[PDB]
């Protein structure tokens, strides 16, 4: 039959986004929220229903996050919220999700290797779980009433624990998995009610099984799914996994869990699991083949998918094979029908959530012997035009066929013996100041030059008189998005009108689309950077976004290796770096904000990624002068597991986070490393609307001079000042300059 592991919950036009925000502001009531919610759910169900989908998910909808949903189900609310028990409602839920005017919200971290963020449970031996949320069964009955029977989706009990973190105080020796006995009882109460409602299929999301798990942890699954067996009685139980392939030992455990009757596999991002399947698969167990990519935006290759699904019918096919999505469509845009600008030709190469629900069903029909010939013909035709179109393949493809000149290390002249020709061209006071890139925004309007110029002389005239700040920036007023600004000026790019994807809470992102070979046709920055470096007698740093970040924060073409596309981007950026130079920009900053985002989930796959990722960065400025100073920025504070890559980037000066970590951890830049090269961690946390007295900064500064050598230590914020308000940046930066002049007096 057909199946969808999950679905977006924001609405075709982000209906839930505004309803949530409206409710939070007070411009609407709880009931107004629930109306919008129940409506969205109804249309989603009916929609998949009409498409011919056999297994339609229940409980995929969430007001904020699916893990927070399970936290409510288990009555695991942290103490600070003063929860007293009973069915949890909107108040306590959003209290945890976004906090209130006295208690902080719960932490949010990245969900696997996706651009999505979940709310991490705070567990310990002191929490008293309980069945405090009937969302699951409620939705099942709700959909039942509408006439569409669903498959309830719950985050597996053991993955849930593995995704959690001990709350404050919970000693070091505590082992999270020691709570299984406390939460299993509740999973049973839920499963039981689900059966009573008439549910005959259930879905348990256990994605952690695709991680690198030790044997003691894998066993925890076994014990759990044996402890649950009697309750799963008379119920088809499907255990899902996605984002990667399942390790061999993991595959053994998984395929022999009690009560489980079906297995979901990601066969787009974890096809490696196929070999384990051929070697051996259980008896009459169902296999849910996730061949329709639920992580990207491209139209499926019905032809290839078919060949695959058919081979799998070989391994079973006894009506045990179920066509499915590689993962929740939560990770892709809602409907391609709302793309009115993109040209027909390009759109025919794409497919969003709603289109993917259909693909899954066409593929299912084809295996049933009812291949909709008209569907596969348009597909093949769209695939043909994509593989033929000269909008895709290009001679940039040869320029790249040359970048195989071994490495692309920057012209020897060792960084340390290069910082000399630079301080020669520049000359600056030890412990220099500077910012990371942008400044607060004002009025904003969509000639045009003169208006932008004003906003810059403001940021320039300010920096100068702003005590000092040895190295200035233009503020990036002419840039709305750090990734889009550039993509709008590259060849392999395309931009969507409504392709939103949920990032966390009510916040979404609309990723650019890299459809073909990228190349920078004309000068991008240059103009603005050159103009800004003349309103002052101080160094103006050019601003660019590294090729790794641009790649990660876009929907990348699924027809060639990521890196291959990454190197093309690197080649294009490489020009701007060389034109910013010919323009008179002696200091150039290149930020790699999402450097760690493309990190494979398989630990043994890290090496290869960090390599081509770092290489791509070097290709960017390998052909720059020795007097030209390159700066890199990365939004991180933990590098114990990636330091060598930061060093292999070979940057004259780098700026990361810190500002709320030990300046002691900076000794990972010394012992057994001997970095020696420009570096400067954050002294001003730009995520807080509060000021940090010139004393606090002048202090953190000395603390670093203790560890990180003083000979090459810089003083900068924590990041840009775009989200900050000029009334908060004004004084905070002043102090940073003083705190430097101060320690400079030494
Ligand atoms: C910079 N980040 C961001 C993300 N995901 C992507 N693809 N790209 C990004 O810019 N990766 C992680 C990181 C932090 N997360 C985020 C995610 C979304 C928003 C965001 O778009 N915020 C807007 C809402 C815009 C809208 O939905 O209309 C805001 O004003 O809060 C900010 C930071
Ligand atoms: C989040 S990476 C920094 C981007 C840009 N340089 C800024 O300062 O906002
Ligand atoms: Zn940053
Ligand atoms: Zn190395």
């Amino acid at each position: 039959a057909s199946h969808i592991v999950g679905y977006p919950r924001m609405g075709p036009k982000r209906e839930l986004k505004f309803a949530l925000e409206s409710f939070w502001d007070g411009k609407s009531t709880a009931e107004d929220l629930q109306k919008v919610s129940a409506d969205l759910r109804s249309s989603i169900w009916k929609q998949m229903s009409a498409a011919g989908t056999k297994f339609i998910p229940s409980n995929t909808f969430a007001h904020y996050d699916q893990v927070l949903d399970t936290t409510a189900m288990l009555g695991a609310v942290p103490p600070r919220y003063g929860y007293t028990g009973g069915e949890i409602g909107l108040d306590v839920y959003f209290s945890m999700a976004r906090g209130n005017a006295s208690v902080p919200a719960m932490e949010m971290t990245k969900w696997f290797d996706t651009n999505y963020h979940y709310i991490v449970p705070e567990l310990g031996p002191e929490v008293n779980f309980s069945y405090a949320s009937h969302k699951a069964v409620n939705e099942y009955k709700e959909a039942k009433a509408l006439g569409v029977d669903t498959v309830p989706v719950l985050v597996g009990p053991v993955s849930y624990l593995l995704l959690s973190k001990a709350a404050k105080g919970v000693d070091k020796s505590f082992e999270l998995l020691s709570l299984l006995p406390k939460i299993l009882p509740i999973y049973k109460e839920v499963i039981t009610e689900l059966k009573a409602a008439g549910a005959t299929w259930i879905q348990l999301d256990e994605p952690v099984l695709v991680m690198d798990l030790e044997g003691q942890k894998l066993q925890a699954f076994t014990g759990a799914y044996a402890e649950l067996e009697s309750t799963l009685s008379g119920l088809n139980v499907l255990v899902e996994t996605y984002f990667a392939d399942i390790p061999a030992e993991a595959y053994k455990t998984l395929t022999s869990l009690k009560g489980v009757t079906a297995f979901g596999f990601d066969l787009v991002r974890g096809t490696k699991t196929l070999d384990l399947v051929k070697a051996g698969f259980p008896e009459g167990k169902y296999l849910f083949a996730g061949v329709v990519d639920g992580r990207n935006i491209w139209a499926n290759d019905f032809a290839a998918s078919l060949s695959t699904l058919q081979a799998l019918e070989g391994i079973v096919g006894k009506d045990k094979l179920v066509v499915s999505t590689s993962c929740s469509l939560l990770h892709t845009a809602v409907d391609l029908i709302n793309e009115t600008k993109l040209d027909d030709e390009i759109k025919s190469w794409m497919a969003f959530a709603a289109q993917k629900v259909v693909e899954v069903n066409a593929l299912a029909k084809a295996l049933a012997g009812q291949k909709d010939e008209a569907l596969f013909s348009a597909n093949a035709a769209a695939l043909a035009s994509r593989r033929s179109s000269p909008r895709v393949t290009n001679e940039g493809v040869q320029k790249a066929a040359a970048a195989l000149k071994g490495s692309d290390h920057r012209r020897a002249t060792n960084v340390s013996a290069r910082l000399d020709a630079q301080q020669k061209k520049l000359n600056l006071p030890i412990l220099p100041t500077t910012t990371i890139g942008s400044f607060p925004q004002t009025v904003e309007l969509r000639e045009d030059y003169v208006k932008a110029i004003k906003e810059e002389i403001k940021k320039v005239v300010d920096l100068q008189e702003e005590l000092d700040i040895d190295v200035l920036v233009h503020g990036e007023p002419e840039r709305n998005d750090m990734v889009e600004y550039f993509g709008e000026q590259l060849s392999g790019f395309a931009f969507t009108a409504n392709g939103w994807v949920q990032s966390y809470g009510s916040r979404c992102v609309k990723p650019p689309v890299i459809y073909g070979d990228v190349s920078r046709p004309k000068a991008m920055t240059v103009f603005w950077s050159a103009m800004a470096q003349s309103m002052t007698s101080r160094p103006m740093k050019g601003m660019l976004t590294g090729p790794v970040t641009i790649l990660n924060w876009s929907f990348v073409r699924n027809d060639q290796p990521r890196h291959e596309t990454c190197y093309q981007i690197a080649l294009a950026i490489k020009d701007e770096v060389e034109d910013l130079e010919k323009g008179g920009i002696g200091v150039i900053q290149i930020d790699e904000a999402a450097l760690r985002e493309g990190l494979p989930l398989r630990k043994s796959e890290h090496a290869f990624y960090l390599d081509w990722a770092v290489h791509s960065f070097r290709i960017t400025n390998c052909g720059v002068q020795d007097s030209t100073q390159i700066h890199t920025h990365m939004c991180y504070s933990h590098f114990n597991d990636i330091i060598h890559s930061i060093i292999d980037m070979d940057a004259d000066v780098i700026t990361i986070e810190n500002s709320r970590s030990d300046e002691k951890l900076l000794s990972v830049f010394r012992e057994g490393v001997k970095y020696g090269a420009g570096i400067g961690p954050g002294v001003y946390d730009i995520h807080s609307p509060r000021i940090p007295s010139s004393e606090e900064i002048a202090d953190r500064v000395n603390k670093m001079l203790a560890v990180l050598e003083q000979n090459i230590l810089w003083v900068n914020p924590d990041c840009g000042l775009k989200t900050r308000k000029y009334t908060e940046v004004k004084p905070a930066l002043k102090n940073m300059v003083d705190a430097a002049k101060l320690i400079r007096s030494q």
